[PDB]
């Protein structure tokens, strides 16, 4: 099919991208100038550039998800995620509040459990976790410190992670970065490892076997985080768009974003780097753009979701693919 996924070419190191700026918070670029972007910034390994290899673009080519793939090194299995949710906003909103102007019951349950996440408390929770779990190897050499300094400060900021089982997604997920393993990456040394962080934006009705009504309006009960530490348990995440309604609409399953470790005090400052779609440029779907999204415009989003998670991993501190700093846009 001419829609079908291209891998785009190889980018020569030195090709320098073409200029491009913000509109309303917003950059974008083709996928072709964004490789060379990225090999002139976010390329390097031990301060050296290094040009996006092969497989990297073909790992690109698939969307938005293709750049979180790209910059972690791995398929986002969003084990450990978090969002924040307004438990008191969404039970008074259901026994006092009243449906909209034609909305069902489903719909009206539906529309106040997306409204009452917060996504800018959300990512600051999964930002402080990320900033305690990067105090916590910053000078541990092997797990069993990390473990150790990571329980201190939870325990001092009497944080409900805390009492998370020693398998959790949250204690195990150092240990489960593939990376982490690797006597190039980790070498099971904490203190050469990096927290990172990216955001899926998701449907929150997928099962095949519930109404016709979840699956078209959103499940109030699916993906709600727990109210002590934030914690949304993605299992049941099967990649399933939200079924339409409206005669030519269509969903998408998710969104990924990229954010990295920027050090920017300004959550609204932050940049978000995500994109339309899969690299589809034999079709009218077009070549694959990449965003450069201000925080703000991120955590918009679209219909096609109602879910938000905001996930931490983990990368070598060799890389740079999540640097301090990030710029829309070139220069
Ligand atoms: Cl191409």
């Amino acid at each position: 099919d001419s829609c079908d996924r291209v891998t785009p070419p190889a980018e020569p190191l030195d090709r320098m991208p073409d200029p491009y700026r913000p509109s309303y918070g917003r950059a974008e670029t083709v996928v072709n100038n964004y490789i060379r972007k990225w090999q002139q910034v976010y390329s390097h390994r031990d301060g050296r550039k290094q040009q996006m290899t092969e497989e990297q673009r073909e790992w690109l080519s698939y969307g938005c998800v293709g750049v979180t793939w790209v910059n972690s090194g791995q398929y986002p299995t969003n084990r450990l995620a978090f969002a924040s949710f307004d438990e008191d906003r969404f039970k008074n909103e259901l026994k006092n509040g009243r449906p909209r102007s034609g909305e069902t019951r489903a719909e009206f349950e539906g529309r106040v459990a997306k409204e009452s996440f917060d996504e800018e408390k959300g990512f600051q929770r999964a930002r402080e976790v990320a900033s305690v779990m990067n105090r916590a190897l910053e000078n541990a050499h092997d797990e069993s410190a990390y473990l150790d300094n990571l329980k201190k400060e939870l325990a001092n900021g009497n944080d409900a992670l805390r009492n998370e089982d020693a398998r959790s997604p949250f204690y195990s997920a150092l240990r489960n970065t593939p990376s982490f393993k690797e006597r190039n990456g980790g070498n099971h040394d904490p203190s050469r490892m990096k927290a990172v962080i990216y955001s899926k934006h998701f449907w929150s009705g997928q099962d095949r076997s519930s109404s016709a009504d979840k699956r078209k309006y959103g499940d109030p009960d699916a993906f709600r985080p727990a109210p002590g530490t934030g914690l949304v348990d993605m299992s049941r995440d099967r990649n399933i768009p939200r079924s339409p309604t409206s005669p030519g609409e269509g969903f998408v399953n998710f969104d990924y974003g990229w954010f990295g470790a920027q050090t920017e005090a300004d959550a609204d400052k932050t940049v978000w780097t995500h994109g339309n779609h899969y690299h589809a440029p034999n079709c009218s779907l077009g070549a694959m753009h990449v965003y450069e999204s201000k925080f703000r415009n991120w955590s918009e989003g679209y219909s096609d979701f109602d879910r938000g998670a905001y996930v931490i991993t983990f990368i070598p501190k060799s890389w740079n693919t999540a640097p301090d700093k990030v710029k829309q846009g070139w220069p």
